[PDB]
């Protein structure tokens, strides 16, 4: 049941990356709140909470497999963006990086014939598709506002509904 | 309604200190989980969640008062302690530092005649008393185990009950 160290290290690295992800989304919330979009800010706070659930999934899996977690320093995230689109494009680029990190754990797990970790990671592959899809949809809806503040505010209301 | 910058900065500093507090308690959880005390680890995870509620209280108060939040880098917390007592003594020392930081905001708020911030901080003064009390009680119960593993495990079970 004991997990290989190279896979352990990769999962611990990912845990720390999910923590930074949470912090980055909270920083995007600080931007939207300062720009007066409480709905966009709400969506970001929810996303920050979701990223913490990802981190704790990795946390508890590592201990299930006999490893231990070492928390690393969290870098200072950006706190400003040149507009709503710029913020969500930054979120999409961030998620693309997370997705490629997940595939690297998948590669290391299979090289170790660690099918338990391969199975564990399947949820995260599906979740990355979902999260990229949601960010693409927001970018699409924003593009289709064609700069009209009436539409942009209705989008703020919509994203403010996130459960 | 707009808050003074020196008080704004003090609240933003405290927000960042509550974030580190959350991270420190999660790190204590990683220690207890590696030592096989899932009840102690549970208590630490709950405390980490509580510290995030403190941080978000500061977050939303700053925006209520017309300020903005800037998130700073989170330092790497310690991840090892020389035993259960050592961990909780570290938590007590950490909370003592948080408490003196809260009083410094109180001083700056009153110098600005910012009674709104004085009122806001009253909950945190009471919460620090509560948190110091809980850590002192755990240290007392641990001391009274007199090294007996039977009692120490029942304490793990008790702390594992935290809602
Ligand atoms: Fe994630
Ligand atoms: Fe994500
Ligand atoms: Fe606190
Ligand atoms: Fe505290």
């Amino acid at each position: 049941m004991v997990i290989s160290e190279k896979v352990r290290k990769a999962l611990n690295d990912q845990l720390n990356r999910e923590i930074y992800s949470s912090y980055l989304y909270l920083s995007m919330a600080t931007y939207f709140d300062a720009e007066g979009f409480k709905g966009f800010a709400h969506w970001m706070k929810k996303q920050a909470q979701e990223e913490l659930t990802h981190a704790m999934k990795f946390y508890e899996y590592i201990y299930e497999r006999g490893g231990r977690v070492e928390l690393e320093a969290i870098e200072k995230p950006p706190s400003n963006w040149n507009g709503i689109k710029d913020a969500f494009e930054a979120a999409l680029k961030h998620e693309e990086f997370v997705t490629q990190s997940i595939y690297n754990i998948l590669e290391l797990a299979s090289l170790a014939l660690d099918h338990a970790t391969v199975s564990f990671l399947k949820w995260f592959v599906d979740e990355q598709v979902e999260e990229e899809d949601q960010v693409l949809e927001i970018l699409d809806l924003l593009e289709k506002a064609f700069g009209q503040m009436s539409v942009i505010f209705q989008l703020d209301r919509y994203l403010g509904q996130r459960e």
